[PDB]
């Protein structure tokens, strides 16, 4: 029993990790067989970043120019093409370390580990979601970008985030692994602000029921609601509406437990309108809404 | 910028992971060099661990018997022995991927990670504290007995926990690597309630300071506090008592934040009497007190 906060192991994506540099700027690059991606902002110069053209930057870059690092030792690039947000550097070495692998664009809901990283060399591994406005609550700083989210099923890794800005309100802002960036963002310093972050549904849903497996149920009431009535309550405070598929998703929870969904959801609904009355729920004093039910799952069961 | 629950990369810690089987008990065990660490209780049926003789049930077991596997090759056992509650087994061949490593008896209030671990096989990672009480809120289900705590210093990893047992309440309980349990809990399955779960104080000073330098300064106020009024609220609320030595230890971050330390305690006195009102600090709504003096130096500035 106990339920945490839990990221995936990092060693395979550790192994990947090197730091590119060109010219001034210094961040981090995933290396997977012969090429090493990396934000394309690499190229700019703090000047630069206010209003880019990339294509014109880049023409004055070569191979040569991009210092790619492994440890200590230094990768040959051979290679160099920008594919939207992403620099892809083809080095003349296929990656020893490199594990199975998958790039997919993961939906807001949807939770990651971040190995953090400055210099090629990984700091720290948390969990996080892409939120509902497509901008992540992560740890940051300068010499953090290229830093990547992943999941993994057994052993082959799906690489879902890359990092590449911050927010003025210290949110986070990256792509996916073919450089397109999630949601409206851009690589631009410009006027970027993020929209309502509104809760995960499912997710608070699914950490509920985490709960009740664990030992804490004293939220669980005599109450019952409709998805239509649950949404005109999650409605008022900024969650996701609840729908059948995610119901459905919730299946094997309310299977293990006996609590059906609508019940559970009545629960959340009464979370929500009197609050915990300085209770907590699974060590919070808020609704946690970066377990997915399928992250419940598999920490329920232990999943390796 | 942004502050978040961070375990150190467990790349180093999951090549270290094997599977250990006595009879029909299948745990983890840490391969350092020739020597895999696992708790004893390995050799133990459900009937033994009511009131097990360990030396009684270690004679019953030779080296054939403690069956070692490493992924899908297994380890040749040439020895066993018995330190205080972890076995020691020595294997015919050094594990390659032995990284620089300390063993190292941990305080109460410092924090490490822990790499969740099934059949030798790591599922995730999460940051744990040593509570007060000699007890962690980890997240372990059966099978993760063996399954350690580690904290890293650039290359070398300083392991203090091996995951032994599950109180009554949901907290865990277990040894340092010389087989020595964190406060007064025994591998028996016995009545061991644990004692009073207290904040640790200076740690929630350290993450008032984490939330100051990433913008959340609502709960700053013009008050200040001495030691003595501090520690009376302290009190009060079942909080560690502040000592001059937490106050140096937070030296660093009063230096950078220009917050002297006694008024950072007269804000964390002002939240305890008065609640957080509805808001949030660094996204939670209690106090936290697992990020500890060093961990928010580390994060905020970077450290690999
Ligand atoms: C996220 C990251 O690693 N980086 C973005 C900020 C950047 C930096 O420190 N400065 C000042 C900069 C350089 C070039 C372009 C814009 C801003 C380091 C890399
Ligand atoms: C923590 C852990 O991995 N283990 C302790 C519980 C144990 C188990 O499932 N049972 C039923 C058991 C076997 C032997 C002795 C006591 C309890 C699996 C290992």
């Amino acid at each position: 029993s106990g339920f945490r906060k839990m990221a995936f192991p990092s060693g395979k994506v550790e192994g990947c990790m090197v730091q590119v540099t060109c010219g001034t700027t210094t961040l981090n690059g995933l290396w997977l067989d012969d090429v090493v991606y990396c934000p394309r902002h690499v190229i700019c110069t703090s000047e630069d970043m206010l209003n880019p053209n990339y294509e014109d930057l880049l023409i004055r870059k070569s191979n040569h120019n991009f210092l790619v690092q492994a440890g200590n030792v230094q990768l040959r690039v051979i290679g160099h093409s920008m594919q939207n947000c992403v620099l892809k550097l083809k080095v003349d070495t296929a990656n020893p370390k490199t594990p199975k692998y998958k790039f997919v664009r993961i939906q807001p809901g949807q939770t990651f580990s971040v190995l953090a990283c400055y210099n090629g060399s990984p700091s720290g591994v948390y969990q996080c979601a892409m939120r509902p406005n497509f901008t992540i609550k992560g740890s940051f700083l300068n010499g953090s970008c290229g830093s990547v989210g992943f999941n993994i099923d057994y052993d082959c890794v799906s690489f879902c985030y890359m990092h590449h800005m911050e927010l003025p309100t210290g949110v986070h802002a990256g792509t996916d692994l073919e450089g397109n960036f999630y949601g409206p963002f851009v690589d631009r310093q410009t006027a970027q602000a993020a929209g309502t972050d509104t809760t995960i549904t499912v997710n608070v849903l699914a950490w509920l029921y985490a709960a009740v497996i664990n030992g804490d149920r004293w939220f669980l009431n005599r109450f019952t609601t409709t998805l239509n009535d649950f949404n005109l309550v999650a409605m008022k405070y900024n969650y996701e509406p609840l729908t059948q598929d995610h119901v459905d998703i919730l299946g094997p929870l309310s299977a293990q437990t006996g609590i059906a969904v609508l019940d559970m959801c009545a629960s959340l609904k009464e979370l929500l309108q009197n609050g915990m009355n300085g209770r907590t729920i699974l060590g919070s004093a808020l609704l946690e809404d970066e377990f997915t039910p399928f992250d419940v799952v598999r920490q329920c069961s232990g999943v390796t």
